[PDB]
């Protein structure tokens, strides 16, 4: 029951969230980002989260972990009512968020980026390599407007400040992690019901907001 992760990783947030809500203890293991090799060895893919299930069985992928843990006790807690519109909106919002987040993930050096090596290794993937980030960063305010607007739409869509779709559904599994990531983007103007939802799920999951690291 061990999660090999890179703290910032949305998929790892999704994993930790499912464990949190289900209330299943899990050995979080924050690998250095430079350690791409061990993930690759274990699951034949450079990705984390990797769940070393009980009998030391390393399973990759958020959604897999989510559904598996959700089904572990034969009680589908949070697969109530999937909403396509929410899924679509989430994907679009991730599409934005990613671009804002990446350079913050670099600047606010998460634990996995402790070593200069891990930091550089991470930073060179997208942040430093795509010079365009300079421009996007300069443009931040305009992006903030776009994402905040898209969040106010989402703020209208939020049926309950816990169950996005009135019933706990995998849209929540995406949504809370996403908003949680967005806390790092200090500028993005988190709407009311969004913030309510977010802090409720944060409390439920025992996941700290990234406010303290936000820029």
């Amino acid at each position: 029951m061990k999660l090999y992760i890179y703290d910032h990783c949305p998929y790892c947030l999704k994993a930790r969230m499912i464990f949190g809500l289900k209330n299943i203890p899990v050995e979080l293991h924050v690998l250095l980002n430079d350690d791409a090799e061990t993930p690759t060895r274990m699951v034949g893919q450079k990705q984390v989260p990797i769940l070393q299930k009980d009998d030391s069985r390393y399973m990759p992928e958020s959604m897999d972990i989510v559904h598996y843990v959700d089904k572990l006790d034969g009680k589908p807690l949070l697969t109530g009512k999937r909403s396509p519109a929410i899924e679509e909106w989430l994907r679009k919002v991730n599409g934005y968020a990613n671009k804002l987040l990446l350079p913050r993930f670099a600047k606010s050096a998460f634990d996995e980026f402790s070593t200069p090596a891990a930091r550089k290794y991470f930073v060179d993937k997208k942040e430093a390599s795509a010079g365009n980030f300079a421009d996007l960063l300069a443009h931040s305010d305009g992006l903030i407007k776009n994402i905040s607007d898209d969040l106010r739409a989402l703020d209208k869509l939020i049926v309950k400040p816990n169950a996005v779709n009135g019933e706990l559904s995998e849209d929540d599994i995406q949504l809370f992690p996403l908003l949680r990531n967005l806390t790092l983007v200090a500028g993005i103007n988190w709407p009311s019901r969004v913030a309510d939802y977010r802090d409720n799920m944060a409390k439920q999951t025992q996941i700290n907001l990234l406010s303290s690291m936000a820029i």
